[PDB]
């Protein structure tokens, strides 16, 4: 399988703000290329039955090349009742290459504050960290990380 992983950190100050601010990178750790069009990422969290809204503020690969959708889970899980799924229109990663930064913001329809501490894919961190809690897929097959249970 493709060997890719996600580096992430929450945007500073975002935790109890009115925005979820995932900062992500996807790196190809393997010895094969990766076609990003086949790759999706899922950021799992509790939207708590509030309508969700997406912005891409900047991506090294170009925000216009990033796709998104929100998916409500059948029923809530620990740490998640929704995921944001990211996809890509194009782009490849050679072995060792990274997407570079993908800087996103999510907000509730009513711009109310989130309380993100319990969100499966959320954590505060001083720097980008590898995380197993943002999952990656190759044509929909899980290839990085662990989904909430």
């Amino acid at each position: 399988m493709a060997s890719i992983s996600v580096q992430y950190r929450a945007g500073d100050g975002s935790m109890n703000s009115n925005q979820i601010r995932p900062q992500l990178q996807i790196k190809n750790n393997g010895n094969t290329t990766v076609d990003l069009k086949d790759v999706t990422a899922r950021y799992w969290y509790k939207a708590k039955n509030k309508g969700q809204n997406f912005d891409c503020d900047y991506a090294q690969i170009g925000c216009g090349n990033v796709t998104h959708k929100f998916v409500t889970l059948h029923k809530p899980k620990q740490g998640a009742d929704t995921y944001l799924e990211l996809g890509f229109k194009n782009g490849t990663l050679a072995p060792g290459a990274s997407t570079g930064n993908i800087q996103l913001r999510l907000h509730n329809d009513d711009w109310s504050n989130y309380a993100q501490s319990g969100d499966y894919s959320f954590f505060k961190s001083n720097t980008f960290k590898t995380t197993k809690k943002i999952t990656l897929y190759d044509q929909g097959k899980l290839i990085w990380g662990t989904e909430p249970n």
